[PDB]
DNA sequence: GTCGG
DNA sequence: GCTGATGCGC
DNA sequence: CCGACGGCGCATCAGC
């Protein structure tokens, strides 16, 4: 991109932090940086051009200040040479293995995708469908394919029930060209705030053979693997996220899982500010005396944004 | 790690 | 066996 | 300077 390398930089610390070091918030922090250099209008000659931006502080600047001077860090070249740190990076790389998890089959001495396998006992089944599709959950899906699942889910839904409403979120309902995976919001109208809907959703699309796979699965939210038909060669195996979400709110349910995560960090911090509490379901008030208000009445994402005192943006500009 | 309080 | 911590992920 | 830093669903298993 622009600043790629520096905000490529910035991603690596950040995945360094939350993966070796635990320290999350660092993570988050790093995250934040690298998303408001992603969005400056010109060309970072210095540090302390960066450090005039909110998210980026000191230690950054100068991170920034060496990464311009040299080409690189030692920070980061220290790093990928320390064999625990960057053992237990890779490991996470795997879905369902996080820190604590990869730093305990580390001090085991399980530490390669090979030492995985030796030891498929040890991990439980998400894991195991994390080793079993290790390269294709990896690899982006072209915005055409996505279409193709689309009409796909959309029509095995419609063929389950009519009232069904399926949407496509994520990174694909904000207009990406290629997207990690799948994310469908579900609604119907006997689902309210008032009143097994998921289920019959999911086992059609296992019939067709389009859902390969269960990673979790509850009342209202499904983790799995789906792959488009083949002809001609098989499609790489993909990860789908379905989220039944109450009809009166389906709103927030579609700006929240349209996100992006930064975006949603960003709309739900800049909305407390104005006395509001934005999760995935309601926009609730936020009273003086510190418990929050009833449900506030929503027919659009604008509502929402109304409700705050943000221009609105189109989900094609909430990419962050 | 950063920035408002 | 049950369940609250904890982990992983959206 | 210090400390808060968005909000929530499902699965697992240590510790009774
Ligand atoms: N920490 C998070 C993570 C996610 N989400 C919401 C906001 C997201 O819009 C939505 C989907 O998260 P996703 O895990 O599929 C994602 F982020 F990767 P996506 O944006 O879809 O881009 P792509 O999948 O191509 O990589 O959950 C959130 O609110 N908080
Ligand atoms: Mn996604
Ligand atoms: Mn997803
Ligand atoms: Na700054
Ligand atoms: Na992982």
């Amino acid at each position: 991109t622009l600043n790629g390398g520096i905000t490529d930089m910035l991603t690596e610390l950040a995945n360094f932090e939350k993966n070796v070091s635990q320290a999350i918030h660092k993570y988050n922090a790093y995250r934040k940086a690298a998303s408001v250099i992603a969005k400056y209008p010109h060309k970072i000659k210095s540090g302390a051009e960066a450090k005039k931006l909110p998210g980026v502080g000191t230690k950054i600047a100068e991170k920034i200040d060496e990464f311009l001077a040299t080409g690189k860090l030692r920070k980061l070249e220290k790093i990928r040479q320390d064999d625990t740190s960057s053992s237990i990076n890779f490991l996470t790389r795997v879905s369902g293995i996080g820190p604590s998890a990869a730093r305990k089959f580390v001090d085991e001495g399980i530490k390669t995708l090979e030492d995985l396998r030796k030891n498929e006992d040890k991990l439980n089944h998400h894991q195991r469908i994390g080793l079993k599709y290790f390269g294709d959950f990896e690899k982006r899906i072209p915005r055409e394919e996505m279409l193709q699942m689309q009409d796909i889910v959309l029509n095995e839904v419609k063929k389950v029930d009519s009232e069904y409403i399926a949407t496509v979120c994520g990174s694909f309902r904000r207009g990406a060209e290629s997207s990690g995976d799948m994310d469908v919001l579900l609604t119907h109208p006997s689902f309210t705030s008032e009143s097994k809907l998921l289920h019959q959703v999911v086992e059609q699309l296992q019939k067709v053979h389009f859902i390969t796979d269960t990673l979790s699965k509850g009342e209202t939210k499904f983790m799995g693997v789906c792959q488009l038909p083949s002809k001609e060669k098989e499609y790489p195996h993909r990860r789908i996220d379905i989220r039944l979400i109450p009809k009166d709110q389906y709103y927030c349910g579609v700006l929240y899982f349209t996100g992006s995560d930064i975006f949603n960090k960003n709309m739900k911090a800049h909305a407390l500010e104005k006395g509001f509490t934005i999760n995935e379901y309601t926009i609730r008030p936020l009273g003086v005396t510190g418990v929050a208000g009833e449900p506030l009445p929503v027919d659009s994402e604008k509502d929402i944004f109304d409700y705050i005192q943000w221009k609105y943006r189109e989900p094609k500009d909430r990419s962050e």
